[PDB]
């Protein structure tokens, strides 16, 4: 499953990070794609880099514009083994999304794909509506989607 | 093809790699090097993380210790479309290697795989030999082995 969590400036991050223990406890492997719209010397010289450590691996590579803006390429190439892929932002990709906002009027901004739910403290009309701190229920909602 | 750059000077390995890189790349070779705040928060919470931008992508992910130590596992997941993979270290993995040392007798400590050449300011016996400065010659040597 690929799902976008989108909305206004750090409410999105808190939701993702707070839901994460619950999603992982159910046995999901999860990746999060965040778009920005030494090893540096090596990278800067022309090489893509893997940095390997006992418990963490990092891979930094040049991509063409067409690759870097292509969510489904990124997924097919590197994330095909994951149960759940969540984007933070990547709204233009038109994936089904959860919209996380401060004010209900902001929801309107994010109709670039299908709105599965809205997370807001104030009443949101016209959508399935979760309050920001209902992390368990929102996680359960995502688990239902699969 | 995976080539290790091994030896006694951390800085001299890294310098040889970066000086050679523009020459290797001008041949339209695709090269990768393997070496030993919100995305950090997401990572800590238990997600693997992709940071995407129009021309650069970073994939940060949890591994077991054996996976992270395993060059072939890394090659498969990540590196199968490169024309050349360079390793900075990983001497004990036994890949063919270029050995970069200060003193000729240090060469003896890097015999875990095939020694293709030795980089040393002082002449070394029993191996193909370049000085530290001969970056174009060492780069070409690497291009040559690729074409065989
Ligand atoms: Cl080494
Ligand atoms: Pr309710």
């Amino acid at each position: 499953l690929i799902l976008s969590i989108v909305g206004t400036s750090s409410g999105k991050t808190t939701l993702i990070t707070r839901m994460m223990p619950i999603l992982r406890e159910r046995g999901l492997r999860v990746a999060v794609v965040k778009r920005h719209a030494d090893s540096w010397k090596i990278y800067n010289s022309g090489a893509d880099v893997v940095i390997a450590s006992p418990v963490k691996l990092a891979f930094i590579r040049r991509v063409s514009e067409e690759e870097g803006n292509d969510l489904d390429w990124i997924y097919e190439r590197y994330l095909s083994d994951y149960d759940l892929v969540i984007t933070e932002g990547f709204s233009k990709a038109g994936k089904d999304r959860i919209v996380v906002v401060k004010k209900p009027e902001e929801v309107e901004h994010f109709r670039q794909g299908r709105i599965l739910a809205v997370v807001c403290d104030e009443r949101v009309d016209g959508h399935k509506w979760f309050r920001r701190d209902e992390v368990e229920r929102i996680a359960e909602f995502i688990l239902s989607l699969l």
